[PDB]
């Protein structure tokens, strides 16, 4: 418990691409990159030459490969993958020291799936059976894990953002990747990791919206995600606020919402200009809330591959939803975040490695008096 030093840091990716983790499926061992997906619950992999994919699961050369017969075909609002289920025998090497038999859907044919430059090959997806394909009798990864060893059934994230890196501790907590104290936030029920938001500030001014609208339909924590998603009404209060905090400069209109970069001359990023960004969640105790605050060190994210521009761009990574709001790497990468499954509730800390500059820090802070934080919840 505590101390997991095996496991600091087993994470790596470039901006832009999202987090993975190495893990070995078949007997002997094939090792595959594979991004960690709070927001899903299939381990998918690739498994044929794919252009994109450094390697991929080759099912003949595994001796404890068994096919269940059975396919499944999943479409996202972008991507889409097709795949073949079986099981196989499953260890991440800088995990745990165990081995399970989990599910895996083989992917065989998928559009706007892989991403082509990156470096991982499959998803881990984390969250429960009940959004797994086909149906919920298909058990998640951290399902066989739990039910066929001695994990314990929670895990922590510290995503350190920009190559970024960090860290996935299965099975507890190591307390050197935080500062302050953990302050949790009940998961409201087992599918995604869905949570409530009970309050939300700009610079520590209210939006003042009946806080059913932060959750229409649902919020959630979701690893898989690059931006700060808010559902499209909540998108345009805080849009308006942060252009009006931040209006000591103009920017275009196609900047706020994400069609157009800003830059500016290397080193000089105005950071001070933009707010902070602050949830307000709903707590452990009746009426009793805490608050996490993100920098436009979260929000503003940087984008190196720009070969129009000399300068520093930046993409405006706080994006309207029409999903519910989807705390994705923009709000992780402020925290280390615990999804504590056995207790259903999700804990935050103020992460020992994000980003931040001398004036201002991401910040977890309770308790507050909220009333009324079970109608924010959308049914
Ligand atoms: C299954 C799915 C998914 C995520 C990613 N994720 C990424 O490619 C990615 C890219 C960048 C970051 C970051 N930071 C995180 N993830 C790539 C393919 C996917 F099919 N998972 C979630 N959660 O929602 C979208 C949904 F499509
Ligand atoms: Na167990
Ligand atoms: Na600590």
């Amino acid at each position: 418990r505590g101390s997991f030093v095996e496991m600091v840091d087993n994470l790596r990716g470039k901006s832009g691409q999202g987090y993975y983790v190495e893990m070995t499926v078949g007997s002997p061992p094939q090792t595959l990159n594979i991004l960690v997906d709070t927001g899903s619950s299939n381990f998918a992999v690739g498994a044929a030459p794919h252009p994109f994919l450094h390697r991929y699961y080759q099912r003949q050369l595994s001796s404890t490969y068994r096919d269940l017969r059975k396919g499944v075909y999943v479409p996202y609002t972008q991507g889409k993958w097709e795949g073949e289920l079986g099981t196989d025998l499953v260890s991440i090497p800088h995990g745990p020291n165990v081995t399970v038999r989990a599910n895996i859907a083989a992917i065989t044919e998928s559009d706007k799936f892989f991403i082509n430059g990156s470096n991982w090959e499959g998803i881990l997806g984390l969250a429960y059976a009940e959004i797994a394909r086909p149906d919920d009798s298909l058990e998640p990864f951290f399902d066989s894990l739990v039910k066929q060893t001695h994990v314990p059934n929670l895990f922590s994230l510290q995503l350190c953002g920009a190559s970024v890196g960090g860290s996935m501790i299965i099975g507890g907590i190591d307390h050197s990747l935080y500062t302050g104290s953990l302050w949790y936030t009940p998961i409201r029920r087992e599918w995604y990791y869905e949570v409530i938001i009970v309050r939300v500030e700009i610079n520590g001014q209210d939006l003042k919206m009946d806080c059913k609208e932060y959750n229409y339909d649902k919020s959630i924590v979701d690893s898989g995600t690059t931006n700060l998603r808010l559902p499209k009404k909540v998108f345009e209060a805080a849009v308006a606020s942060i252009k009006a905090a931040s209006s000591t400069e103009k920017f275009p209109d196609g900047f706020w919402l994400g069609e157009q970069l800003v830059c500016w001359q290397a080193g000089t990023t105005p950071w001070n200009i933009f707010p902070v960004i602050s949830l307000y969640l709903m707590g452990e105790v009746t009426n009793q809330s805490f608050r996490i605050t993100i920098l436009p060190q979260q929000y503003l994210r940087p984008v190196e591959d720009v070969a129009t521009s000399q300068d520093d761009c930046y993409k405006f990574a706080i994006s309207q939803s029409s999903t519910g709001t989807v705390m994705g790497a923009v709000i992780m990468e402020g925290f280390y975040v615990v999804f504590d499954r056995a207790r259903k509730r999700i804990g935050f800390a103020v992460s020992a490695c994000h980003v931040h500059d001398e004036f201002r820090t991401a910040a977890v802070e309770g308790p507050f008096v909220t009333l009324d934080m079970e109608d924010c919840g959308y049914n």
